[PDB]
């Protein structure tokens, strides 16, 4: 799945010289993911050797930040990244996706060679995620159902779900188990953090 080309913003996280999380490039300078991959430091490989290599620096993590709540991280990469077909930035949401909307998560397959896979998936509502988990706080998450017989695992951390070609939400936990798509993730709604996204970015 997943066709060639598609997904430019998709980062990869390493710390040392292992995987840690995926990310999204929201900036030429700036990467986001979940604040639960801030144990730190860590580097990003940009781009779908390595087409652009770069490290981070500034990791603001989100200050508001049981499962992690509000887990937000911003990465700011030492060096700019070079905008081309190949590496571009993903457009931040305007707008809240709402349940029903038809989404996608591209994904390496770690947490479970690399290569991407696209799963489309549906966004859920802040009330049938309560079922499968009953007693969280949804309000500033997404649920997203993945279409049966998926592997949920084949997402990351920290990975992004895009519909329509903006980034609602940056993979918080939901994962595991792995071999079932019956129980939907949850993910960072992005549309209710824009204030705090823009302001570290300094873009505006
Ligand atoms: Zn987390």
């Amino acid at each position: 799945p997943c066709a060639r080309g598609s997904q430019p913003w998709q980062v990869s996280l390493f710390n040392g010289l292992s995987f840690h999380c995926a990310g999204v490039l929201v900036d030429q300078s700036w990467v986001l993911t979940a604040a639960h991959c801030g144990n730190k430091p860590l580097w990003a490989r940009v781009g779908d050797q390595g087409e652009q290599l770069r490290r981070t620096t500034r990791s603001v993590v989100h200050p508001k930040y049981r499962t992690d709540e509000h887990d937000l991280m911003l990465l700011k990469l030492a060096r700019p990244v070079v905008l081309g077909p190949r590496v571009r930035a993903l457009q931040l949401p305007y707008r809240c996706a709402q349940p029903g909307d038809q989404c996608q998560v591209a994904g390496w397959g770690t947490t479970a060679n690399k290569g991407l896979t696209c799963s489309s998936i549906t966004i859920l509502s802040p009330k049938e995620c309560e079922v499968f988990y009953p007693g969280v706080v949804t309000n500033n998450m997404i649920c997203a159902g993945l279409d049966r017989g998926q592997d949920p695992c084949q997402s990351d951390s920290g990975g992004p779900l895009v519909c329509d070609e903006t980034l609602q939400g940056i993979l918080s936990w939901g994962v595991y188990p792995c071999g079932s798509a019956q129980h939907p993730a949850v993910y960072t709604q992005i549309c209710k953090y824009m204030s705090w996204i823009n302001k570290v970015i300094r873009s505006n």
